[PDB]
RNA sequence: CGUUGACCCAGGAAACUGGGCGGAAGUAAGGUCCAUUGCACUCCGGGCCUGAAGCAACGCG
């Protein structure tokens, strides 16, 4: 059951884990810039965390559109995959 | 690690206190093998190898 309900936070799994925490955050903030004031992106390479993201927008429409639009592409070789998170960040909250 | 300072944050009328901020550490980070498809924000799976830096300067290790 992929969360739908609407989140200034995307979930973005399915990452290439053979990259760099730095080039990662770089790359991602990169993508998404395009679709409004990003607050925060959120990378974690331990056991729990890996081939994850959360970026964080300052208005929900701009995760929105950055959720449909970049839907499944392909992104160091790899298809995202995005739901809202389902609870809100911290600074959003 | 010391001294004398810079700048940011919290508090304080102020003096200043606490942290950001130094030998930190075999840490952060990185390469590889294995394992892991995972909703977090207080870092952090395991093996082998490698491996830094406070913001400035001097001094000392
Ligand atoms: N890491 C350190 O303690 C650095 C000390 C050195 N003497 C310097 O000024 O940079
Ligand atoms: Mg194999
Ligand atoms: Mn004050
Ligand atoms: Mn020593
Ligand atoms: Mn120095
Ligand atoms: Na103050
Ligand atoms: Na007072
Ligand atoms: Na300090
Ligand atoms: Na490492
Ligand atoms: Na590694
Ligand atoms: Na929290
Ligand atoms: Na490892």
């Amino acid at each position: 059951v992929p969360e739908t309900r609407p989140n200034h936070t995307i979930y973005i799994n399915n990452l290439n884990e053979k990259i760099k925490k730095d080039e990662l955050k770089k790359s991602l903030h990169a993508i998404f810039s395009r679709f409004g004031q990003i607050l925060d992106i959120l990378v974690s390479r331990s056991l729990k965390m890996r081939g994850q993201a959360f970026v964080i927008f300052k208005e929900v429409s701009s995760a929105t559109n950055a959720l449909r639009s970049m839907q499944g592409f392909p992104f160091y070789d790899k298809p995202m995959r995005i739901q809202y998170a389902k609870t809100d960040s911290d600074i959003i909250a």
